[PDB]
């Protein structure tokens, strides 16, 4: 589940999965207001991704999938299309995290969500 997404995050970023939980305004359960940085935007997008999966009849918060990581990249798999879809959402987020390692800031880990201000961007 988040065992999988967590494992994917660690593989792609070199960081513990817990360093992405509660990051900024969107990484973690829920989220509102304006994303603090590009990493946070990855999380905003991932929430939107899960919302699309829910609208398709999937339960992405619960879906368990399979994946591998080689030189060629992240390969997704699973018995059901919903499992594979969840993997695609997670893959995209984990690649986004890696791509934005340069602006990852430790001060946004465990960000007090009262500091989140401004409008909530649409999906
Ligand atoms: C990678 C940061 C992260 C995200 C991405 C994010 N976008 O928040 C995330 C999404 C979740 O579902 C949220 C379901 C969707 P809603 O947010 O309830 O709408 C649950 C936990 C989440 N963690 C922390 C985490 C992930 C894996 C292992 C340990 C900790
Ligand atoms: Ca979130
Ligand atoms: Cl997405
Ligand atoms: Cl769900
Ligand atoms: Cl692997
Ligand atoms: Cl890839
Ligand atoms: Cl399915
Ligand atoms: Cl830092
Ligand atoms: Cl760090």
């Amino acid at each position: 589940n988040l065992v999988q997404f967590g494992v994917m995050i660690e593989k792609m970023t070199g960081k513990s999965a817990l360093q992405y939980n509660d990051y900024g305004c969107y990484c973690g359960i829920g989220g509102s207001h304006w994303p603090v940085d590009q990493t946070d935007w990855c999380c905003h997008a991932h929430d939107c991704c899960y919302g699309r999966l829910e609208k398709l009849g999937c339960e992405p918060k619960l879906e368990k999938y399979l994946f591998s990581v080689s030189e060629r990249g992240i390969f997704c798999a699973g018995r059901t299309t919903c499992q594979r879809l969840t993997c695609e959402c997670d893959k995209r987020a984990a690649l986004c995290f890696r791509r934005n390692l340069g602006t990852y800031n430790r001060k946004y880990a465990h960000y007090p969500n009262k500091l989140c201000t401004g409008p909530t961007p649409p999906c």
